[PDB]
């Protein structure tokens, strides 16, 4: 919606965005998708 940077633009991008649920530059606990320093479990950057 306005991830594209503004609702009347629209890079397309929105749809790989969750939108404001993405809130976070990532989703819920970092989409752990933990690469390590993140975390340090799945070290294995998805």
């Amino acid at each position: 919606k306005h991830q594209p940077g503004g609702g009347k633009v629209q890079i397309i991008n929105k749809k790989l965005d969750l939108s404001n649920v993405q809130s976070k530059c990532g989703s819920k606990d970092n989409i752990k998708h933990v690469p390590g320093g993140g975390s340090v479990q799945i070290v294995y950057k998805p």
